[PDB]
C-alpha cells in the first residue's frame, strides 16, 4: 500500500509541478516514459477536476496511457515529452494572479485536456512537407492545418476505446461547450494562426478592462477563447523561457527533426526546408531569429496583459536570447 522507491523519487520531482522550469526529462524517466499521465494525473488532483466532473480514476489512468502511447517514441521534439511540458506549462499560467478566478472548470479543462491532445500522433514533420509528398493526411484534411485537424481527431476519437471515456458523466451541453473550446484552441497551435492571435492579443491589451482589483474582466465567448487560445500557444512556444539546460534539450530535439526532415528531402526534396542543413545556417542564429520575430513578440505581449506576473519568464527569455547571440561567429 506504500510506493516504491522510483515511484517516492518520481513524488518528489512531482511536487515541482506548480513551478515554471520542472524537471520533465528527469520526470519522463523517473515514470519510466510516462510523463504525460504523470502530470496530467497529478494536475487533475490537484484542480480536483475528477471530483468535479465525475471522472473515474482508472478510465481517466486508462485514456492517458492510450493517449501517451499515441505519441510517438521516435520522434525527437513532437513526443510525449512535449505533450507533458505544455500540459504542465498551460496548468502554470492558468494559476497567474490576473486570471485568479476568471475561468470556469470546463474551461480550466478544455485548456488542459487540449494541451494533453495537441500534437498527438504527430508524424514528426511539417504540413508543408505533408501537403508536398501528397500524403494521406493532407489529402483528408484539404490542406487546411493538416497536423492540428489530426491531433483533434485522434485525441478524440481515443475517448471511444475501452474504458477510455473520461467525460461520459458530461452533460450534452458541457460536452459541446468542451468540444467546441478544445477544437478552437487547438487549431490555434498552427504557426500560420500566429500573426492574427498574436494582433488580437496586442487589441486586447489596448482595450485592458479590470474587475474590482487588477483581475481581467472577459464578458464573451471572443474574449475567453482568445485568452486560452493564446495561453496554451504560449506554453506550446515556452523553451526559450525556461533555464538553459531546459531550453538546450528543446533546440537539439528540434533540430533533429528537422534535420531529419532535411536528410528526407534529399531524394524527394522538393528541396530543402528554411534552416535545417549542417551545410549552411547555424543553429544559433536561428533560436535568435526564433525569438526576435516570434517568442519574444508572443510573450512580452503576454505580459502586458498579466502585469507584472510574467517578469521572470521574460528576463529568462531575454537572458537566453542573449546567451544565443554571444556563441556567434
Ligand atoms: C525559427 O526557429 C527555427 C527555424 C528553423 C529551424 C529550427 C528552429 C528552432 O526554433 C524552434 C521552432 C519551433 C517551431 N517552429 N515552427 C516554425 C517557426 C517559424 N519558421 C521559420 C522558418 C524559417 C525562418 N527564417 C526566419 C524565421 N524567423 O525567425 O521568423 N523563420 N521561421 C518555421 C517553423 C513551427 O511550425 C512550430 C510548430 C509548433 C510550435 C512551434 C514550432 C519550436 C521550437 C524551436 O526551438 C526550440
Ligand atoms: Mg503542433
Ligand atoms: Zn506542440
Amino acid at each position: 500500500g506504500v510506493k516504491t522507491e522510483q515511484e517516492d523519487v518520481l513524488a518528489k520531482e512531482l511536487e515541482d509541478v506548480n513551478k515554471w522550469g520542472l524537471h520533465v526529462f528527469r520526470i519522463a524517466e523517473l515514470s519510466g516514459n510516462r510523463p504525460l499521465t504523470v502530470i496530467m494525473h497529478t494536475i487533475f488532483q490537484e484542480r480536483d477536476l475528477l471530483k468535479t466532473f465525475k471522472i473515474p480514476v482508472d478510465t481517466l489512468i486508462t485514456y492517458l496511457m492510450t493517449l501517451e502511447d499515441h505519441y510517438h517514441a521516435d520522434v525527437a521534439y513532437h513526443n510525449n515529452i512535449h505533450a507533458a511540458d505544455v500540459v504542465q506549462s498551460t496548468h502554470v499560467l492558468l494559476s497567474t494572479p490576473a486570471l485568479e478566478a476568471v475561468f470556469t472548470d470546463l474551461e480550466i479543462l478544455a485548456a488542459i485536456f487540449a494541451s494533453a491532445i495537441h500534437d498527438v500522433d504527430h508524424p514528426g514533420v511539417s504540413n508543408q512537407f505533408l501537403i508536398n509528398t501528397n500524403s494521406e493526411l493532407a489529402l483528408m484534411y484539404n490542406d487546411s492545418s493538416v497536423l492540428e485537424n489530426h491531433h483533434l481527431a485522434v485525441g478524440f476519437k481515443l475517448l471511444q476505446e475501452e474504458n477510455c471515456d473520461i467525460f461520459q458523466n458530461l452533460t450534452k451541453k458541457q460536452r459541446q461547450s468542451l468540444r467546441k473550446m478544445v477544437i478552437d484552441i487547438v487549431l490555434a497551435t498552427d504557426m500560420s494562426k500566429h500573426m492574427n492571435l498574436l494582433a488580437d492579443l496586442k487589441t486586447m491589451v489596448e482595450t485592458k478592462k479590470v474587475t474590482s482589483s487588477g483581475v481581467l474582466l472577459l464578458d464573451n465567448y471572443s474574449d475567453r477563447i482568445q485568452v486560452l487560445q493564446n495561453m496554451v500557444h504560449c506554453a506550446d512556444l515556452s523553451n526559450p523561457t525556461k533555464p538553459l539546460q531546459l531550453y538546450r534539450q528543446w533546440t537539439d530535439r528540434i533540430m533533429e527533426e528537422f534535420f531529419r526532415q532535411g536528410d528526407r528531402e534529399r531524394e524527394r526534396g522538393m528541396e530543402i526546408s528554411p534552416m535545417c542543413d549542417k551545410h549552411n545556417a547555424s543553429v544559433e542564429k536561428s533560436q535568435v531569429g526564433f525569438i526576435d520575430y516570434i517568442v519574444h513578440p508572443l510573450w512580452e505581449t503576454w505580459a502586458d496583459l498579466v502585469h507584472p506576473d510574467a517578469q521572470d519568464i521574460l528576463d529568462t527569455l531575454e537572458d537566453n536570447r542573449e546567451w544565443y547571440q554571444s556563441t556567434i561567429p
